[PDB]
């Protein structure tokens, strides 16, 4: 099973010039519990912004071009990189926008953040048809001093 986190502002902007405006430590804390020992995939851009390699999980980059870094696997197709992970039982996407779209048609849950934030970014995340998803799970907290916006953590399953 195939499955999307992110972090959505208004207007489900992800993000803005390759870069989260936002502080939410309660957010890193919710992706890292969701993501762990748990194979990612990600896009080119988004592997440029982390940087290194996530631990505790088998990073997964798609990019058509080889790759220029051995610690991590290089793919360069959407099936190429699902047969990558294995026999898991959850396959985590982290993003960006680009990958989500195409990961979107196969996944089974999407993890989301809803942030109460006003952002201006370049990227959104897919427009999905609410009929085909359900909501399995909520928690709304307000901003605390940790945390400067309100934010809720959704989990949605395919129908
Ligand atoms: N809010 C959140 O939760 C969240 C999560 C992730 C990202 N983001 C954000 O999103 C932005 C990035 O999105 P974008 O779109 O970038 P992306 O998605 O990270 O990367 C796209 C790149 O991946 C490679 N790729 C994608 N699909 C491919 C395929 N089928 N075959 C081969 N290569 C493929 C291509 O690289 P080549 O050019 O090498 O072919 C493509 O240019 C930032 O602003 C960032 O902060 C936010
Ligand atoms: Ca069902």
């Amino acid at each position: 099973m195939i499955s999307l986190i992110a972090a959505l502002a208004v207007d489900r902007v992800i993000g803005m010039e390759n870069a989260m405006p936002w502080n939410l430590p309660a957010d890193l804390a919710w992706f890292k519990r969701n993501t762990l020992d748990k194979p990612v995939i990600m896009g080119r851009h988004t592997w440029e912004s982390i940087g290194r390699p996530l631990p505790g999980r088998k990073n997964i980059i798609l990019s058509s071009q080889p790759g220029t870094d051995d610690r991590v696997t290089w793919v360069k197709s959407v099936d190429e990189a699902i047969a990558a992970c294995g026999d898991v039982p959850e396959i985590m996407v982290i993003g960006g926008g680009r990958v989500y779209e195409q990961f979107l048609p196969k996944a089974q849950k999407l993890y989301l953040t809803h942030i109460d934030a006003e952002v201006e970014g370049d990227t959104h995340f897919p427009d999905y048809e609410p009929d085909d998803w359900e909501s399995v799970f909520s928690e709304f907290h307000d901003a605390d001093a940790q945390n400067s916006h309100s934010y809720c953590f959704e989990i949605l399953e395919r129908r």
